């Protein structure tokens, strides 16, 4: 069945470089391969004949031009895109509404700065807005006490508008693993909303408190390990409590998930997942290390509705138990339409029946695409925290998981990447503790790449860049070292030596990837997109299935790079439309 997928605008972007005007656009999942495009400087066409490729350099374009883009559709010329002015800088500023420090019960001062951040276009006008989570200084993961400062997530407009704060309250524990937040259309009115886990004291984006507005579950530890926890659906244009349940999985007792000092119990995951092959569904999971729970919801019709439960606790499902990472995959892996997830060591179906488990346990990187596009199928690589696991770094069928190969570590691997560095070797390339291999598992010349975070579309070839930190790298597959593309100076990222950045996406422009990086005061977002031309035109990537989906889950616990359904690199195959609707 063709999926809901987003309507979006033209997506136009015009971007001043020494060379003239950079500008970029989507190519969109409603549009044939015979849609050609014309280019307008404020009315005036600027190119002789329809051009294919979705970006243009205007040598003769000034900062206060304007551009247009109109498609030509089986040879006639379609209404304009809307209107795109000149970035005076390579990226584009959002200013934050940065919130005001504070001070714990215990007297510990604390500051925010800007943390992981979604996308959803929460008005319906084809623009994305921004979901930022902002982070106090003394948030901690679950394996450290101490009691922490608000969550606070924000809704901007790309021209700064602040469109609400919710603030989660003081029984949300601020931490890499707690707040999880979706951010969708789930409804599929045209329209996003947000969904998260929320408790007695989470104020709505209008000032309205939700459940038992003064109760204080915080314990000695400043932990929430008792009291009511409910899931809230909020409006995205106003962040209004559109509804609230308890929320599943419940937390039972603490001593149920591993331990009783407060840290496996608190350890979350989230996703949207289109488990009828049409529409999107809420994943809301709660456990990794032991006891594993996971549970789907419907968000339609103006109604929270349950749809099941996987749980590892109950008789049958104790293979379920111990295989998760700090992040998860969504992907249609079967071939039947439906969304399966992939949990780390483990996957679960549509349906919410365990599929599989290689035994190998948590992971800290996963890795869900095509990434050996001579085997028919999606493929997960992944890496390994035991010291004890058969693999520290694991290269399986998705579907099935079967391990098409692995590598014995002995220790801890905690970063794993794939992507087509390498146009000698098919396929994505895969590199984990100090090794680079082709997606059969050959290792590739000694050492990697300098860094083992996320990749990213940047340049113009269809090879994958490299992204950590504030820097874009390009892997030199002929020497075998990595050179700096770009260093975003004045931009920092997030999450310690997790070093991710706010949210990579393509947001806007042609296919290739935007950055959005903080500046090191979190006073605005940056988005950065690039100017590097390319000859290549692809479907924007928030039209593929796996990518957007991957969006989605970014931000979860320590966020992972998204892939996409289909093969994108060197020696591809051209892509089909993608099957697909808007509201
Ligand atoms: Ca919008
Ligand atoms: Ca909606
Ligand atoms: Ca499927
Ligand atoms: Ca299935
Ligand atoms: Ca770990
Ligand atoms: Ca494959
Ligand atoms: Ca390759
Ligand atoms: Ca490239
Ligand atoms: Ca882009
Ligand atoms: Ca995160």
């Amino acid at each position: 069945a063709a999926r809901q997928m987003e309507a979006l605008n033209r997506g136009l972007v015009a971007v001043k470089t020494d060379g003239g005007i950079f500008v970029s656009w989507r190519f969109l999942g409603t549009e044939n391969a015979s849609v050609l495009f014309n280019v307008y400087r404020d009315g005036q066409k600027l190119n002789a004949a329809p051009v294919k490729t979705t970006n243009y350099v205007d040598k003769n374009g000034s900062a206060g031009s304007t551009y247009t883009v109109r498609a030509v559709v089986n040879g006639t010329e379609q209404p304009a895109s809307e209107k795109a002015s000149v970035w005076a800088q390579p990226y584009h500023s959002v200013p934050l509404d940065k919130p005001a420090g504070g001070t714990t019960p215990k007297g510990e001062s604390y500051t925010y700065s800007a943390n992981d951040a979604s996308v959803g276009d929460v008005d319906g006008d084809g623009q994305y807005e921004l979901i930022l989570k902002w982070d106090p200084s003394n948030s901690k993961d679950n394996s450290q006490d101490g009691y922490t400062g608000d969550v606070l997530i924000d809704a901007y407009k790309l021209d700064g508008t602040k469109l609400w704060r919710i603030n989660l309250g003081k029984n949300i524990r601020a931490g890499a693993h707690y707040t999880q937040f979706m951010v969708y259309d789930l409804d599929g009115d045209g329209k996003a909303e947000v969904a998260m886990k929320t408790a007695d004291g989470t104020k709505d984006g209008t000032g309205k408190v939700i459940g038992n507005a003064n109760a204080d579950y915080r314990n000695e530890q400043g932990r929430v390990l008792s009291g009511p926890e409910y899931l809230t659906v909020f409006q995205g244009s106003t962040g209004k409590e559109l509804v609230t349940a308890n929320f599943e999985p419940a937390r039972g007792n603490v001593s149920d998930w591993g331990d009783s000092y407060g840290n496996r119990v608190d350890r979350f995951l989230a996703g949207i997942a289109y488990l009828d092959g049409q529409r999107p569904s809420l994943i809301m999971t709660r456990g990794y290390y032991a006891k594993t729970m996971l549970v789907a919801y419907n968000f339609r019709d103006g109604k929270l509705s349950k749809l099941w439960t996987l749980d590892s606790s109950k008789s049958g499902n104790e293979a379920f138990a111990g295989q998760g990472n700090h992040n998860l995959s969504i992907a249609d892996v079967d071939g039947d339409g439906k969304d399966e997830i992939i949990f780390g060591s483990m996957a679960v179906d549509h349906d919410g029946k365990g599929m599989y488990s290689t035994g190998l346990g948590h992971g800290d990187a996963l890795h869900t695409g095509d990434l050996d596009p001579g085997r028919p199928g999606l493929e997960v690589f992944q890496v390994h925290e035991d010291k004890n696991a058969k693999y520290g770094l694991s290269f399986r069928d998705a579907a099935t998981g079967k391990i098409l190969w692995g590598v014995y570590a002995g220790k801890d691997v905690g970063r794993g990447m794939a992507a087509d560095i390498d146009p000698r070797y098919p396929g994505q390339e895969v590199w984990a503790n100090g090794s680079l291999y082709s997606a059969k598992g050959v290792k590739i010349g000694s050492g990697v790449p300098s860094s083992t975070n996320f990749g990213i579309w940047w340049d113009g070839d269809l090879l994958r860049e490299q992204l950590d930190s504030n820097r874009i790298d390009k892997w030199d597959y002929q020497n075998g070292v990595s050179k700096n593309m770009l260093t975003a100076s004045g931009a920092a990222a997030n999450n310690g030596t997790k070093a991710t950045p706010t949210l990579q996406a393509d947001l806007l422009g042609d296919w290739r990837e935007e950055v959005v990086w903080r500046t090191e005061d979190s006073s605005a977002l940056r988005i950065y997109t690039t100017t590097i031309p390319t000859e290549h035109r692809l479907y924007t990537l928030m039209h593929d299935p796996v990518y957007r989906l991957g969006i989605a889950w970014q931000n979860i616990a320590y966020n992972q790079p998204p892939h996409t359904s289909f093969f994108l690199g060197d020696g591809m195959a051209e892509q089909p439309k993608p099957n697909m609707y808007t509201p």
